[PDB]
């Protein structure tokens, strides 16, 4: 009879696995969907800068926001080296294109790899001990090897982040957005976020969200950095919409390999002013923000209730005819 | 004998099954790929506004859309604030930072929340009947309490969108346009899209975009809002390409919550006059389109076909075992 | 004995793909996950135009990547026109949008397609041979019926564009970079990306990019176009990170189809000169660069494991009992 107890174990282990595991855990009496997300990103907090070059400075959202209308990727400048009213013209060139000593080692042309200009062939002076070649460009040429160090926008550490999340769940025609029921004016007037205290706040500190990604904000708002935000959203619609709330990680690396560390764009504001076109060049040092979102919603449905009976059964039977072959062998 | 013509039945149900269901209709003989995708959006279409403190101003595609150069997610102004000629220096903070009485109600520095400016400790009159803290920023501050209404840009609802949708099944080598065969250049000159008339028209009217994600452009164009534009791509790359046809849905939800329920931003116009610099800022309400493209293409493949054949023979041959299990119990 | 030789084949046979392929070949003792990544791009090289109505102009990284801060989708111009110092007043409207006799065949107000501008019921003169209707917008309007060939900066088929990408699997804790531990600094100094010499340099040459697409980049040069640049990190995880490696493909189509064949977009910079406010409007061909970053990471887990290990005990079961069905009635 010993063989006969096992057969029932067996036969009831599976159903145990065909229920609780396939139907109940897996929810497979489920039919499941993916989301459709936007996102809109809005910064607050301001930023003075004291350059000598220039007085105080002030930045302010519509400043240190790349791009300004907000995407789901987004910069936020941390640190900038500006080269004021550049014109098209003749400059010395800058010496990592190359040192010259006699008009002889220069070319006419543009050289093969990260061209600054038009090289006229003429071995000028670019400072009191330095001599590169001339070339037409944008003058003077851009200097930035010293970055500014601490960062003139690490001030952005307090600067607060607020995500508006709008997603849709197209097959059960389900809506939510990231602002949940639980957040009213109240709370978005004074609240910032905390991954457990305050989990459904959708205005971010920016160095709360650089901490919590592993990284230190004075390390990324020097030359920059990326931090990867995840919004998820896990909800089982079978329950009511209330539940159906966002889940906010924070993803980043930053490594001392020094090949290429951080992130920096050049960008340039043009201007006319006495009748002549000139441009003011910045370098831009800042943390690309990435917001992805994804999700799954799963609401009850009779086809896949009854496909996952289907399924349960044919285990069950191919469990009970195996087990009548082993203990024939046995 | 009924035993056994129930056995035939149950054999056959189960043969239609894996034919028709699993091979034909879920199309177990084919191998699947999904697509990458490009998409290109052109904006056309005028608005112009007359406000008090200008003349009539005109808002060609240059001026309406950011990013000008397109995105999948993209915005077009319908309404805006503008704080014209402002500088940096020291102005009355926006009573939204606070209402002070006396010099000793402000403290120098930046609020801890949505700072306007560097607080002088000095309390100023914002108007003849507030007094607020005096900062160093961008002057006059904005003051965006009445949103425009009707909206300045609530012509953008006749504005056309014309969406150039590339997409590639890179594992079949088939490449598509969502301009198909049956668009031509007459059409493009006069169609718009239409969900049942014109199903296949890549300009669509921003007035019909909205309707059809069941938004109203008129409280869409006041305060901004999201118009979510799926393009899908279902091929079935056994019968002609000419077949493979983008299906559109669009996707919105506005709510009267009045918890952050449009969208804006805000961006500056940098200028240089009399040596001075200023900037135009910009409070921007618009709808943000974004464009979701996705996609499945099958095409018939040997290796899909036979591991289908095997797991129908599996499945005949469990059933039939299963049977005679039941019918020697019954 | 011929039937029992063919059941042992039948069983090793199946046994031999159960280990050899789902367990080995399909990896199912490995469980998956999914990356996040972050794409950051920098063009460099420059381009040189002489246009009639000004002198030389430069063309840096600033000037002809739309976003400056760049994204997954980024323009590069390769053409453009101009229509410089834009004022809003009255002008002849563009013979596209009709062409008129006599005051009569103009009606004011906007066009119901593509209107350039609030037509004021006046017939004027376009050219010295055509009258159009006198509107009042940006003026004079934008004549783009002649696109430059050969493009302005077909240059920027030498630009070198160096693609940062930084994923995670967050589900395994790892963080790779395209910038690979055999990338070092000597190397991004020289190398430039080619699909077998030089399969690990994150630094493209444009022209390189396009020729791998399938496009020819004097084609795409003049009226735009769009590459498509994918990413994959098909890692294995049991093995050591440095293998983690990413496969750059290259997508586009070009056709002389004639219908939107292209990429442009309109843009325009604002300045004020003489009290006035002023634009220059520019149509940008350019080639849009799609950046798709997908991957799979895969390492050991025992719940995988086990769960191949029963799903292959129950296929070697069910294959035991048909064979034996099948040999009784054969
Ligand atoms: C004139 O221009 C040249 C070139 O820009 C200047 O020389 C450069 O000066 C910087 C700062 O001292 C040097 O950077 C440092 O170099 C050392 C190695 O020598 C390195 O250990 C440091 O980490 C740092 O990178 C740079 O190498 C040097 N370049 C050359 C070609 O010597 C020069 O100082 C300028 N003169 C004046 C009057 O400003
Ligand atoms: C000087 O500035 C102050 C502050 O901006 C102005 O007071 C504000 O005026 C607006 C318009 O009347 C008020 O908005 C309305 O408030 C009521 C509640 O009182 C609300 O039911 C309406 O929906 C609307 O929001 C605002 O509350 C009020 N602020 C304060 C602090 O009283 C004032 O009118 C300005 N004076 C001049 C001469 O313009
Ligand atoms: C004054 O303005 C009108 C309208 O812009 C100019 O007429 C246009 O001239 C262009 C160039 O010759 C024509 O384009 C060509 O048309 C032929 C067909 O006629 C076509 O085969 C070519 O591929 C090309 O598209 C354009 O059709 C023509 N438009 C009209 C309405 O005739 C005119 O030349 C201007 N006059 C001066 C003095 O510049
Ligand atoms: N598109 C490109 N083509 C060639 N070299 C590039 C390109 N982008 C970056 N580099 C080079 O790669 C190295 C590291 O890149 P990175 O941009 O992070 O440093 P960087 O100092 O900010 O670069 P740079 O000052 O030259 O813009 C630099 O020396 C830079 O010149
Ligand atoms: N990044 C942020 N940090 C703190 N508060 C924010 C942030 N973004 C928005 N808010 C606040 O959230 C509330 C609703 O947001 P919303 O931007 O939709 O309204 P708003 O009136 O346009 O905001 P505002 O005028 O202050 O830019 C506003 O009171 C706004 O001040
Ligand atoms: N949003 C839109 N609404 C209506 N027509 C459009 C729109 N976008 C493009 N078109 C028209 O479609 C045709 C082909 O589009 P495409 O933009 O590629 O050519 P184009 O010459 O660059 O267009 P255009 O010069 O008018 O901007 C053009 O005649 C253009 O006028
Ligand atoms: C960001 O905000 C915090 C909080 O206001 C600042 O921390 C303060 O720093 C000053 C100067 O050291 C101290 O006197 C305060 O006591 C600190 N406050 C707290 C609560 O710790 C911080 O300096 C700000 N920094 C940046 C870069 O913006
Ligand atoms: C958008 O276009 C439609 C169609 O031209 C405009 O509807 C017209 O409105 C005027 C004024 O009420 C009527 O005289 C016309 O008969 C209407 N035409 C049609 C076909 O209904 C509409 O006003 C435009 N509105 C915006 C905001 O652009
Ligand atoms: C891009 O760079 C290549 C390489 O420098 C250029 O090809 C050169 O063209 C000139 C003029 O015909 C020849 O004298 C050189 O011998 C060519 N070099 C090589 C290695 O082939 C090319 O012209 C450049 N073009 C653009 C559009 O930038
Ligand atoms: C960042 O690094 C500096 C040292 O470079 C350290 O003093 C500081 O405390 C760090 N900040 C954080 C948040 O760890
Ligand atoms: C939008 O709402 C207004 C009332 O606020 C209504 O008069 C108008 O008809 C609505 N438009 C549409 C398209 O339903
Ligand atoms: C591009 O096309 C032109 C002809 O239009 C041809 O001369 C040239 O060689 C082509 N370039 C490439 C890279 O094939
Ligand atoms: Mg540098
Ligand atoms: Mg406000
Ligand atoms: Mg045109």
């Amino acid at each position: 009879k010993k063989v006969g107890v096992i057969f029932r174990l067996i036969q009831l282990v599976v159903l145990v696995y065909v229920i609780g595991w396939v139907f109940l855990y897996e929810k497979g009496y489920q039919t499941s969907s993916g989301l459709i997300s936007s996102v809109s990103v809005k910064l607050k907090g301001l930023a003075v800068t004291q350059l000598p070059g220039l007085g105080p400075q002030v930045w302010d959202v519509a400043d240190y926001v790349f791009p300004a209308q907000g995407d789901n990727s987004f910069v936020v400048m941390t640190n900038f080296i500006v080269t004021p009213k550049q014109t098209q013209g003749y400059c010395a060139e800058h010496p990592e294109g190359g040192i010259c000593k006699e008009d002889s080692g220069c070319t006419p042309g543009k050289a093969k790899r990260k061209a600054q200009g038009i090289r006229t062939g003429k071995c000028v002076a670019f400072n009191d001990t330095v001599k590169t070649c001339e070339i037409f460009g944008w003058c003077p040429v851009e200097v930035d090897d010293d970055i500014p160090r601490p960062a003139l926008l690490r001030e952005a550490e307090n600067f607060t982040l607020f995500i508006k999340n709008s997603i849709s769940f197209p097959r059960f025609k389900v809506n939510r957005r990231n602002l949940v029921e639980e957040v009213n004016a109240a709370h978005m007037k004074t609240c910032l976020f905390h991954k457990t205290l305050h989990p459904l706040c959708p205005v971010f500190q920016l160095g709360y969200v650089v901490q919590e990604s592993g990284q230190n904000f004075s390390t990324l708002a020097e030359k920059g950095g990326v931090v990867g935000i995840t919004i998820d959203w896990h909800c089982d619609l079978d329950w009511h919409v209330r539940h159906c709330r966002p889940i906010y990680e924070f993803h980043g690396l930053y490594e001392e390999k020094n090949l290429s560390p951080g992130f920096n764009f050049r960008f340039a504001r043009h201007f006319v002013e006495n009748g002549t076109n000139y441009r003011h060049l910045f370098k831009v040092f800042g943390i690309r923000f990435d917001i992805l979102v994804d999700g799954k919603a799963g609401k009850f449905d009779i086809i896949p209730t009854m496909t996952t009976i289907g399924s349960g059964i044919g285990i069950f039977g191919v469990a009970t005819v195996l087990c009548d072959l082993l203990l024939l062998h046995i």
